[PDB]
C-alpha cells in the first residue's frame, strides 16, 4: 500500500485498521494508506493531510475508511 496522506493534527484516542484488518495506533506524522479504516474514540480528532494537496479531518468516536471519497485527488 502507498501512503496517501500524513497526520498533521491529532487528538484523543485514535487507531487505523489497515487493509488486513490490522489496527495500528496513530500518532502525529504517521502515514495514511489507501484502504485503512480509522477508528477514533471519544475526543478523537485527526487531520490527514493528503499527499495530493488536500486535507481531511476525522471526528471522535467515529469510524471512516480511507477511500476515494476520502482522498479526492486533484491532479490524478
Amino acid at each position: 500500500g502507498n501512503a496517501i496522506g500524513f497526520i498533521t493534527k491529532l487528538d484523543g484516542s485514535v487507531t487505523v485498521q489497515s487493509i488486513n484488518g490490522q489496527e495500528r495506533v496513530l500518532k502525529l506524522g504517521d502515514p495514511i494508506f489507501f484502504g485503512e479504516t480509522v477508528l477514533t474514540g471519544g475526543s478523537g480528532s485527526v487531520t490527514i493531510a493528503f499527499v495530493d494537496g488536500t486535507d481531511v479531518v476525522i471526528g471522535g468516536d467515529s469510524i471512516v475508511e480511507m477511500t476515494d471519497e476520502i482522498y479526492n485527488t486533484g491532479d490524478n
